[PDB]
């Protein structure tokens, strides 16, 4: 029972034509529907539900909400009682609040982000089918991202004021949603302060992650790639589209995943994440990264924490 | 709760010196202990428990038993009641039956194979540690296999006699151990007969798999590799050790995983399995492979079902 | 001065529609022209001359002739005098004998194959241009082969009758065309008989190669790929087109190149050759492969000389 | 006849122990000899001559000289007459001027760099041999660089003063040493000024290259890697040794080669260059890169010319 994976992310974009061009040409997604309000919904080729990305017209960038899919409809009631016992108020938007989407349990994380849980979304199938399917589909576009993999949220953190929503989010998703912690960045005196956590429901290194910041926001949403070679191909695609690259191809110390950071035409950061990294397990010890090696935990090859990583978000 | 992953596999070897040489030099495992009976225990570098391979002196090849790790000790009692309600008798070997191994729930699958469930095994840690760890360890040997990934069992099947232990094993591990079916090979009239199934507890395409055969035996145990390039490196290692290769580097249609089939110095087949393939999910539709494309489901590149795949096992 | 690289290969095909489909869909070539006689000319994306493959309607498979490009027009006269001093008669087909092709020096190798040398062919340019070009072109098809890389000729060999056209071809292209020998397979007593030679004009392991056989024929023409990953992608393409694969992805012991052997719809063998292998140099010692390791020289991963390699050619 | 490839590069290092540690542990070279003056000579595993790197104790970084190997001893006299007719004075250091090195033709390029040509250097062979050799050697260290691939020289350039040693070096190595130009960066009004040139003797995109600068110096010496995956492995090695990385893994627009820029413990820049890129040919059109796309020619993925590329050299 419970959460299966990340379901979709709703982003604010300032130019819908350019944003749809970016997520279709660079990452290889397909527009699946547009509702009466101009919101655009997109999915990756190796996803089977209707959409994993919502683009909403706005005056600014940023994230509206973040959604995770649960196994069955009855999970929402059980998780709702666990969440509300913890002290977080929930509400239940019923079927059709979003198009092709069942009812959704809605609540705010301690960091202030809106999170939704749904059990039902319209099935459309992957772009390779499920009867004698090919490993990849013909006519893939751009980077050919498999699926929306995870999301990193910037969480308000002020240790001198006693505020650490990374720690409160980590305790919330573990005790209420039964995520398990895979890796953590420990800063402060002797690593006594959680500044970055990576948690999972799948057996991948992370499906959600929290990083500390002055305010709460969206650091990036990530899309899965198979291999290091696909990261090279994805980097070539971004050059052909003059995509503004935040971080050139390298490897993360955390999760061991190979990565590229880049921006959409509204400022939202995206990531092409490559490789399984390792099989995350509930009996696996939590990988601890210390403050003296803070740069190697994020950008392993250089050991150099980019100022853009900890200063630019939406 | 319940099963986490494959725990270890106990194999029969006829030359212990040569078998240990093979699993250390070719696959890159390390011998962790040898008990008073001459049994040798080995682990991969990206595993943290004491051992994932047992080599036992024998007059023949084959598999002794297959073990899976569960999350907590209390899972064994709950799973024991589920298994025994289904009709399978179980027994409980207590701590120390195997060295550095907790108590084990022991039972036979419908196919006749002995399966064990344990919650506790001595922790030793991965070869890269858990404090600011490197992505890979220095001084890796051979193929540098990450971990024991899965096991494919040959299961007695006789449709004209009404015998299909692949179907009975599939129903058993789903209803009792809460595995979920990811892919299946359907043969017979209109694909009405399950001849090969792939089931998972992790979010990888399979942790266990059953293939039909005249008798029940071991088809292969598999070890995980990161990328297609590592399959090339692994193939070079097998050439340097004159390993007898069953199937040269290619891709599986099922799981999309890139693979090599090769034998140990006793005849047991091993596999170097590369890539995640896809994120297995309980809401994902079961990939069905039909009998007309039976060759592409196993060896995707050629569409040619090797006679060795369906004729050679131990 | 002298030969630069392989220029084109003229093949006999029995079904022109199917052969053009194969070389366009599988290898990614483009049809550039068709002459009044129905001959079809094709080029790869990373070639700049008009064509590197000629498909001629025929009752059988096989090779018509093999062409190499020289640096300048005056090279033909100088090479003609060297060839005719050696004892081989030459002729000069003038401009337009083939469409978009300058004059051609025509002669027969000792093995009986017809070889042509030309200095001029119509320039069309690569599919990425030469002003701020992309590393690869958008809309590549199939395997996306870079260029016609080399050709392996089967050469009549009968040591008990004193016939070895592999040795005579090797001495001819070295003494007359100034190729240099990179690797050789030595069989017979103590490796006293050249059964396979690899010779180069570029600094790649081979631009031409000769292998012994009962008769003289075409073993395969090869096309260059970048990496091992592209060999995986090429193998996936052959599966999607149900291409009959001769040899699944593996590595050659000679040249160190990763490879796939496959057939066109007429029986002619093709190869997708990946990697530089090494920088061939005239001061580099000739790599010698002995008869006891004959299988590893061809198919390095298995050490198993496929019967198809030495028995099937056109 | 003439130049075959780059032969060796003599570098100034300020800490010999640390420099030897770097070139052995990071790039995987082996120390082959040390002369009476403390100079250390190193070679890569896929080279067969005695050394390709000279480390000389000095108070500063920088390059002493650059050496290229010619095919035969008589080439030195012929090239000497061509060079001296052009207007450059030469001298001939005889055998043993450098240990295990034949006589050397010595002269200065128009940019002021000292270049040497030799025909004879002590043969030691590659680390895999030449009789049934493995594709790679067991016990490779670090990145496992194949060979010294090329060298990029910073050349004094002052267009308002009428000084462009990149253009004078390009004309010199073409007219005297018979290099051929593969790619060029054109700046100034309408691309009328050569600011960067890439020239070759092999059929690889470049064996020497010149880039304009305020003074003449050494930009980097490069070492060849096979694939993009090896660049990932090389980047992991630099992290394990806390190598100061200039440019993280990316692709060059010129040559299409994948690359990493990093420094030795004296400040000299090194490069791990991956891939053939393309087959350089004397009939291939020169790839022209314009000033508006100057960033994409160097760092293709970002289109962002690093300030370090054009500001840091020794
Ligand atoms: C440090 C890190 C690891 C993995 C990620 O996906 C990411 O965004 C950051
Ligand atoms: C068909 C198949 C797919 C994946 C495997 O690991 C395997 O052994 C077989
Ligand atoms: C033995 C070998 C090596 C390289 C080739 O291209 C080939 O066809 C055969
Ligand atoms: C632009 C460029 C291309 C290739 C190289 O090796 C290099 O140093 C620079
Ligand atoms: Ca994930
Ligand atoms: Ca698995
Ligand atoms: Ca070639
Ligand atoms: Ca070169
Ligand atoms: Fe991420
Ligand atoms: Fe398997
Ligand atoms: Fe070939
Ligand atoms: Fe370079």
């Amino acid at each position: 029972m419970g959460v299966l994976r990340i379901g979709h992310a709703s982003l604010k974009v300032m130019d819908m034509d350019a944003a749809v061009r970016h997520y279709e040409n660079v990452l290889g997604m397909k527009t699946t529907m547009k509702d009466k309000a101009g919101n655009v919904y997109l999915k990756c080729w190796d996803e089977w539900d209707k959409y994993s990305v919502i683009l909403t017209p706005s005056d600014q960038a940023g994230m509206n909400h973040l959604a995770y899919k649960v196994e069955k409809e009855a999970d929402l009631e059980a998780l709702q009682q666990k969440i509300e016992a913890w002290g977080v108020k929930t509400t239940m938007l019923d079927e059709g609040t979003l198009p092709s989407t069942g009812r959704m349990l809605q609540f705010k994380l301690p960091s202030g982000h809106e999170m939704r849980l749904y059990a039902s979304k319209e099935f459309v199938g992957t772009d390779v089918g499920n009867i004698n399917p090919d490993p990849w589909p013909d006519g893939l576009k751009g980077a050919g991202a498999h699926w929306l993999d995870h999301c990193l949220l910037v969480c308000e953190m002020n240790p001198e004021a006693g505020i650490n929503t990374v720690a409160d989010n980590t305790r919330f998703v573990t005790e209420c949603l039964d995520f398990f912690l895979t890796e953590q960045v420990l800063v402060g005196p002797g690593g006594s302060i959680q500044a970055t956590t990576f948690l999972a429901r799948t057996t991948t290194p992370h499906d959600i992650a929290f990083v500390g910041g002055p305010t709460s926001g969206l650091h990036h949403i990530a899309f899965f790639l198979d291999s290091w070679h696909d990261v090279l191909k994805a980097a070539d695609v971004m050059a052909k589209n003059k995509v503004r690259i935040d971080v050139a191809p390298t490897r993360h110390g955390i999760t061991r995943g190979e990565t590229i950071y880049f921006f959409d035409p509204s400022g939202n950061r995206n990531e092409t994440f490559a490789g399984l990294g390792y099989l995350a397990q509930r009996d696996r010890p939590v990988t601890t990264w210390t403050e003296d090696q803070l740069g190697s935990a994020i950008f392993y090859h250089t050991g150099y924490l980019e100022p853009s990583f900890t200063d630019v978000y939406t």
